[PDB]
């Protein structure tokens, strides 16, 4: 692909994130803490997934970025609405305002409804997420192989602005502490 061109600074939104979120100095990168991180609650918040969304709205144009999942186990990336539901259990679908895939016990899929099976012969370390906002396209490129298609959604109904979307996962195995990292241009 020859979208890097239209990379985007992304910085992650504090008042968005899951309450044992720890988001660096610089909101460019986030964990799963092994406790609740001392913030007051707010509407904002994702109350029941450790998710976060960049602090960046997009409504025109075309947006690209990257983001760092080494050593991770399970990990949820894409955009989505604005305007998506923070409160209570929800599926990553178009439909709910999600345009994402994700890895989830050793197999990647894309948050289709019902979700989709990725195809991946290397293991991804850098996600590159690419929207144009106009065309109606999200699509996902594998960095670690040579910027490799992963998955398109085409005719995307965004009906909103768009928010980088992010979900670091549990860490019940002990497995997945590592951060999510957005990657320098
Ligand atoms: C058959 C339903 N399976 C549900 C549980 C697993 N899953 C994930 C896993 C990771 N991120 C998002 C969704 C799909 C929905």
């Amino acid at each position: 692909h020859h979208h890097h061109h239209h990379m985007v600074h992304i910085t992650l939104d504090r008042n968005t994130a899951n309450s044992w979120l720890i988001i660096s100095k610089d909101r460019r990168q986030v964990r799963m803490g092994d406790t609740h991180q001392n913030v007051s609650d707010n509407k904002e918040r994702f109350s029941n997934y450790p998710m976060v969304l960049g602090a960046q709205r997009f409504s025109s144009g075309k947006m690209y970025w990257e983001v760092d999942v080494t050593q991770k186990e399970a990990w949820d990336l894409g955009v989505c609405r604005d305007s998506v539901q923070r409160k209570g259990q929800f599926s990553l679908s178009p439909e709910n305002g999600f345009w994402t895939i994700w890895l989830w016990q050793d197999s990647y899929e894309a948050g289709t409804s019902p979700q989709t099976t990725l195809h991946i012969q290397v293991p991804p370390c850098q996600i590159g997420i690419f929207v144009d906002y106009e065309a109606g396209v999200v699509s996902f490129y594998n960095i670690t192989d040579h910027g490799s298609l992963i998955y398109t959604f085409s005719e995307c109904v965004f009906a909103g602005p768009l928010r980088p979307f992010f979900n670091v996962g549990f860490n019940y195995s002990g497995g997945n502490a590592a951060p999510l990292k957005l990657c320098p241009l």
